[PDB]
């Protein structure tokens, strides 16, 4: 008699893919393209006016700067020129929008290679 729980669709990254293989999804990218930065963007943990877009895992270029980034995700979260839109590194700290996405990398990737960030308005 047991009734069995579906597990849920939007789960954060590191819920669903276990340690090792980000680490491994991180490895074969750096082989194949060593110059591109692969970028985790999740919506913020209790953010609820913002949709949840169903890409997550975004490859960027050298010297794309945040500001490309910013507008690349107003446009696919289909967002009102006048809705406000925080992109932030780590999980809280916002970043110059002049900043190349590479120059963050390196001071602020995960234990496992991957560069996480989050969205929010409030």
């Amino acid at each position: 008699g047991w009734l069995i729980i579906d597990m849920p669709s939007d789960r954060p990254f590191k819920q669903r893919r276990s340690f090792a293989d980000r680490c491994k999804e991180v490895q074969q990218i750096r082989d194949q393209h060593p110059s591109k930065i692969p970028v985790i963007i999740e919506r913020y943990k209790g953010e609820k006016q913002l949709p949840v877009l169903d890409k997550t895992k975004f490859l960027v270029p050298d010297h794309v700067n945040m500001s490309e980034l910013v507008k690349i995700i107003r446009r696919r979260l289909q967002l009102n020129p006048t809705q406000a839109f925080f992109l932030l590194v780590n999980q809280h700290s916002m970043v110059s929008v002049s900043t190349p996405i590479a120059d963050i990398y390196e001071q602020e990737k995960d234990e496992d290679g991957f560069l996480y960030m989050v969205y929010a308005s409030q």
